[PDB]
Parts: structure tokens; sequence; C-alpha cells
């Protein structure tokens, strides 16, 4: 049901791509939102729990930590990314989450101790997945050192029946400071019979909404996935123009509290948004903050925090045995 053509996509990002960021990207016009990479070996340990208090579906590890949290609002739009090096374990993890997500993605940059380097194994993991789940299956790659090797590999990958491929147009051995190769992404999109999601354009190509469609045309790709630009301000997806960072940060913080996001993750994401402004008044208050309450107070959201905490407590009582 998920279509990968002509879309704006939030790229998978460790730490950044937890539920609050995903929901905020959807608010601002992203069509598809990837979660952070999560490890198959960790996910197989988790229990699926319907959390009626938060109105979420939680995947909860044996140490009681919530590894992945989702909700009905993103069900039709969220793509689950795993790091895997074992076909049958990947498939078990996909079946664990498949009823709560719209797509399953494999990060080819992830090791086998990169998967990208081993077409035999890629073909096995991806064909096992494609055959075994009712959701579309994608993968995400970095380009190889030679143009010709890159084109042969993607032809191999494509024959596994995946629905789309995201291509970060940088070689493994080069920083984000090196220019992105639109030439290569164009050659891949020209070659492949499946949609290609261009990636790697933030900063050097993508500073405002209209840069996204420009990058898509330069790459001749079907869609564009955005990571760093969205991490800095997820209203990058909004056709009408960027929103003021204060509005965005407050909206982020509200989601983080309403979905009981761990405060260290909330703080990490805010620090990425405030990257040029750690010395601003709010920057310094954030730095000192050691709890979600203190994060909220740093942004003028103390009354919001108290009220929401009371709401979530009252919801918990309402939904307990005693009320029955
Ligand atoms: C903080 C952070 C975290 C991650 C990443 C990046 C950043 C900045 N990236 C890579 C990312 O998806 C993307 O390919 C690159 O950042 C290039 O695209 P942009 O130019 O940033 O839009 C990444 N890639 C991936 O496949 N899975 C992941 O979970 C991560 N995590």
């Amino acid at each position: 049901s998920l279509c990968y053509h002509n879309k704006l996509i939030l790229a998978p990002m460790v730490r950044v791509g937890t539920l609050p960021m995903r929901l905020l990207a959807l608010d601002y016009g992203a069509d598809i939102v990837y979660c952070e990479e999560l490890i198959d070996l960790k996910m197989i340990q988790c229990k699926r729990v319907v959390n009626e208090v938060l109105s979420t579906v939680d995947f909860v590890a044996p140490d009681d930590r919530v590894v992945f949290r989702t909700c009905e609002r993103e069900q039709n739009r969220v793509v689950f990314q795993m790091g895997t090096s074992d076909a049958e374990r990947a498939l078990a993890v996909a079946r664990l989450v498949e009823n709560d997500v719209a797509g399953i993605d494999v990060n080819m940059g992830c090791p086998k101790q990169a998967l990208l380097s081993d077409p035999d194994k890629i073909e096995k993991i991806l064909s096992t997945l494609v055959k075994g789940t009712r959701r579309p299956v994608t993968c995400k790659i970095r380009i190889l050192p030679s143009l010709e090797d890159t084109l042969s590999l993607v032809k191999r990958i494509e024959r596994t029946g995946i629905a789309a491929i995201a291509v970060h147009g940088r070689k493994r051995e080069e920083r984000p400071q090196h220019p992105v190769s639109c030439e290569v992404i164009k050659a891949i999109a020209d070659t492949l019979s499946i949609p290609v999601i261009a990636n790697g354009g933030s900063h050097d190509h993508i500073q405002q909404y209209s840069d996204i469609e420009d990058f898509r045309q330069a790459t001749a790709a079907s869609s564009v996935m955005v990571a760093r630009a969205a991490m800095w301000n997820p209203s990058i997806f909004l056709k009408e123009g960027l929103r003021p960072l204060e509005e965005v940060m407050q909206k982020y913080i509200r989601y983080a509290v309403q979905y009981d996001n761990h405060y260290t993750n909330t703080k990490y994401c805010l620090c990425q948004m405030l990257r040029e402004q750690l010395e601003s008044p709010q920057g310094r208050l954030l730095h000192a903050a050691q709890s979600s309450r203190e994060i909220c107070e740093a942004f003028g959201l103390g009354a919001f925090y108290e009220e929401t905490t009371q709401e979530l407590d009252a919801q918990q009582a309402r939904l307990s045995a005693k009320t029955s």
C-alpha cells in the first residue's frame, strides 16, 4: 500500500528519529517517515505492548526500556529500519512489527560481524524478507568506489523484489563535507526498474523547501529522503516555508512529553536544533537541564508539563482495575 514515487521522506537517524521527530515531520508535510536504525538482535528480545495510557504500541525490552514506540497516526506512513546480518532473524523482527508499520527497510551500511559488499547475502536477506512479509521492503545504500560496481550491485539488489532503494550518493570512505554525487544517483535511477530515493543533499544542496525538488531533478530520482536538514528544522518539509525554531522546538517538546520520551533523547534532539545557538538563553538553560520537567521550564512550558503529567496520571487511574 505504501507508494515510493514522488514523495518527501524523513531519512532514518539514530537518536533523532524517535516518535516525536517522526510525528513532527508528518505535521510539516513529510509523506514517509523512517525510524532510527534498530538492531535485529535487540528487537527479537522485545514484547509488543498496547499502551492504552499513551495510545501507542510499544516494543519493550527485558530491561523495561521501550525500543520502538508508534501510534495510529503514523501507521500508514512509518518505515521500520533494521540492522541485520541474518535472513531468518530479520524476518522474525519484520513479523513482530509488520502490523504497526507501513514498510520494512534494511540498512546496507550495517555490518555482518558492510552488508552492501556481499550481494549473495543481500539477495538472501532481502528475498527472504520480500517473500515473508505483506509490507513493502526497501533498502538504503552508500555508493561503491567504482561507478560500474555500483550499477551491477543495484541490479542484483533489485532482482530480490524490493520495492525501492534509497541511495546516499557518497562513498563509504568520505565525510559529509565531500560533495554528493548526483551523477551516480542519476545513473542508478536510469538503470533500475524500481524507484530510487535520492539522499545526501542536506547543507550543500538543501537549505529550503524548493531545494528538495531541485535535488530530485538533478538526480533524476523518483523521491528525496532528507536527514540533516530535517534534524536542524523538520519544517524543511513545509512547502510554505520554514517555521521559526522556537515554534518547532516547543512543538517537539510537547510531543516528547505526551509520549514519555526519555529526557536525554529529547535533549539530544534539541541540541541538534540549537547547533549555532547553544549560547542563547534557551541554549544555556537546556544545557543545565537534567529532567524532562527542567527541559520544559527552559522553554517556557512548565505549566504544559504539569498539566500533561496530571493528564497521564489521571488516564492511568481511569484505565486501572479499581475504576471497573
Ligand atoms: C544523526 C544522524 C543519524 C543517522 C544518520 C545521519 C545523521 C545525521 N544516517 C544517515 C542519513 O540517513 C543520511 O543518509 C545522511 O545524513 C545524508 O543525507 P542528508 O544529506 O543528511 O540529508 C543514518 N543512516 C541510516 O541508514 N540509518 C541511521 O539510523 C542513520 N543515522
